[PDB]
This record gives structure tokens, sequence and C-alpha cells, in this order.
């Protein structure tokens, strides 16, 4: 069997890491469909299966229509949202999982099948601190390998793991993101223009509200207007009361998670 990854994580998280770790060297770099970014792929085989490796420019969060240029955050959000994959591999960096983990609740709201990797547990043994993984797999409700990418054995056995996560298939388990009653009222009205697309309907009427360019281009001109008309709809701004419900979420697990 072929199976496809993409890879996803913050700058420095040590994605490259990882990724160099599981091809070597069999890579390529080209360029992304349209623009001038560098794209770069490769594969290793395990076990008689081949894995086709995808990598995403290192972002700290998908396309919200921000003026801030950021063309690396479109792609990340294009691909996350339309390149196919068997799974999403999210490098986290263990040492600074409240900033780490934002985007990683933004993936597991698309509901495709995702695995978090956290990286850089030498370093956090270091500082001598303990994440309990069980409480974090109850949180993100997705599987949670702990590694460090420099680590030849451990990216070795991470091979193994995944293999297997992809043999049995990916189980998702719901995450309970609540973004208060006027908000969530929002997304319920726009759920069903999204309905009957590759990723969850609820993901893409959130998107739309926080005005994720590669939602909200793709839609017909009325769906644009009834989108614009939602967003004033929102007393709060909507971009400071999404980040609110998510850090808030992520102070939460982080109590039931970190030990030191
Ligand atoms: N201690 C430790 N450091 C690691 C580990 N994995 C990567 N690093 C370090 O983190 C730094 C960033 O790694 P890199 O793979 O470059 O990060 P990235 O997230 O791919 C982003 P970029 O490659 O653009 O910097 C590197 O200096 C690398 O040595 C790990 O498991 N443990």
């Amino acid at each position: 069997s072929k199976y496809q990854v993409l890879t996803v994580g913050n700058p420095n998280s040590g994605k490259t890491t990882l990724f160099n770790g599981l091809t070597g060297a069999k890579q390529q770099v080209g360029n992304w469909a349209g623009v001038t970014v560098e794209k770069k792929t490769g594969s290793f085989v395990h076990a008689g299966d081949e894995f086709s490796l995808t990598d995403l420019p290192g972002i700290y969060a998908l396309d919200s229509g921000n003026d801030s240029n950021s063309i690396d955050e479109s792609i990340a959000s294009r691909a996350v949202l339309t390149h196919p994959a068997d799974v999403i591999i999210n490098v986290v960096d263990a040492t600074c999982l409240e900033r780490s983990l934002y985007m990683t609740l933004q993936l597991r709201e698309l509901r495709r099948p995702m695995i978090v990797v956290l990286n850089k547990m030498d370093a956090l043994k270091r500082e001598r601190v303990h994440l309990d993984l069980k409480q974090l797999e109850a949180f993100l409700g997705c599987p949670v390998l702990a590694l460090s990418a420099n680590n030849k054995e451990q990216v070795r056995r991470f091979k193994e793991k995944l293999h297997k996560l992809l043999v049995q298939g990916i189980a998702l388990k719901q995450i309970e993101l609540h973004y208060g009653a006027e908000f969530e009222s929002l997304i319920h009205e726009l759920e069903p223009m999204f309905a009957e697309q590759a990723v969850s309907a609820r993901a893409l009427a959130i998107r739309a509200l926080e005005n994720d360019r590669l939602v909200i281009n793709g839609l017909k001109e009325a769906e644009r207007q009834n989108v614009e008309q939602r967003q004033h709809e929102c007393q709060v701004d909507i971009d400071l009361l999404v980040a609110n419900v998510r850090y808030t979420y992520l102070h939460e697990l982080c109590t039931h998670v970190r030990r030191t």
C-alpha cells in the first residue's frame, strides 16, 4: 500500500528534523502549485508499504484572511483542507505546549485523520517536566506520540507506530470546544452551506467566520454575503473570541497534563 502523509507544525518544532529522519536522502524539492514557495516531498518504505510525505511550511496558525502577508499560512491552510493525506502528522514542541497546541486545535476541528507528535521530549526531561500523555490524548481526541526527532532509534520506533495506526485507521474522538451560545448559533446558521465537503462542515463554518481565504474564495457572491452578514451579527471580535476559547481550553489542558 501507499500512504500519503502531511507534516505540519510551528517553525522550530523539529518538523524538518523528523522529516529528514524518516526520508533520508529520498527527498525532492519543488514549488507549490501557483507560487514560488519551496515544496519538500519525500518517501520511505516500511514493512512492504510505501509512505509518501509532503512537508508543509512552518506556521503558527491556519489562514484567517489577515493582511499579515504570510504566503506560507495560505499554503498550509490550502494543503490542510484539500491536499490528500491518509494522516496529518502535527509535530509539536513539547517544551512549548500552550502556544504550539493552538494550531493543533484548529487541525482537530477539521476532523481529518491526524496524530500529534510531541517532539523534544529530551529537552522536557532536562527541565524535569512530566506530561500525562493519556490525559493529552483525552483532551485532543487523537493519537499522541512522544519522541525526540534527533534520536534515530525513537524515529525508527515512530515508523512502526505510524505504520500500525495507518493500517488500523485513525479513531478520532469529538473535541469538546464550545465557543459560547452566540457564536455556536452562528456556526449553526452557516453549517448547511458547507455540507457535502471534504472537511467538517462545522470546521469550514468556523474558518469562514474567521475569514479563512481558502474557504471564502470558493464561495459564490451570495454565499459570501451570508458569511459577511453573520460576521457582523457577532457582538464581539471573532478573532479575539476564538482565541480566548482556544487558549482557555489549552490552559485547562496543561493543568491536567503538565507536572513538574
Ligand atoms: N533537543 C532536541 N532538539 C531537537 C529535536 N528535534 C529537533 N531539534 C532541534 O530544534 C531545532 C529546530 O529544528 P528544525 O527541524 O530545523 O525545525 P522546524 O520545525 O522543521 C522549522 P526550520 O527547519 O525552518 O527551523 C534544531 O536546531 C534541531 O536541532 C529533538 O528531538 N530534540
